[PDB]
């Protein structure tokens, strides 16, 4: 067929009860994240695609870059919490591996000060429970998908996309090839 299982995608031989509709893994250290969101901007094309009432939910992970990465997990967090993924993800990617300015949770803490949250807003948010509980979440669903890498993206819990599987020609063709996989799976 032209979906196929081990091509495409792969099937969790555990499906996670109550997982988000479409769920991508990244890290703010990972070189082959800031190409899938700066340059291939993947997250983006899959939404485009989706079917209407299907959300699309984004994690970071910790295992990289020791204690920053997991400042960046608790950040990341805040994000959530405060709506404002959308206004720091450009600039935290490009902290940490463009300009690299960003080597310390002070420095994590700019980005967000320099693109209009209060400081108040963020600190507050930083220390509450709301955010632990999220980087809770965020650690959870890794454990649930039993994560090896990132970039990684899982479709309602059963679904695992295989990039290794899509053609790597033109960046284009592999970018529709995986949004295109991403609602193929979201159907199924």
């Amino acid at each position: 067929a032209q979906y196929e299982d081990g091509k495409q995608y792969t099937t969790l031989e555990k499906p996670v009860a109550g997982a988000p509709q479409v769920l991508e893994f990244f890290s703010f250290f990972c070189p082959h994240c800031y190409q899938f969101e700066e340059v291939l901007h993947i997250s983006d094309n899959v939404k485009k695609k989706l079917p209407e009432g299907v959300k699309m939910t984004k994690y970071h992970v910790n295992f990289m870059g020791g204690d920053l990465g997991k400042d960046l997990t608790q950040a990341w967090a805040v994000a959530m919490a405060l709506g404002v993924e959308d206004k720091v993800t450009v600039p935290l990617f490009e902290g940490v591996q463009k300009t690299q300015t960003i080597r310390s949770a002070s420095d994590i803490r700019d980005v967000f000060i320099n693109a209009g949250i209060k400081g108040e807003e963020y600190d507050a948010a930083w220390n509450s429970f709301v955010v632990k509980s999220l980087v809770a979440q965020q650690e959870k669903a890794a454990a649930d998908v039993q994560l090896r890498g990132v970039p990684a993206m899982f479709v309602n819990g059963k679904y695992q996309l295989n990039p290794q599987g899509m053609d790597t020609s033109n960046m284009d063709v592999f970018v529709q090839q995986y949004a295109d996989t991403v609602k193929y799976l979201s159907e199924k």
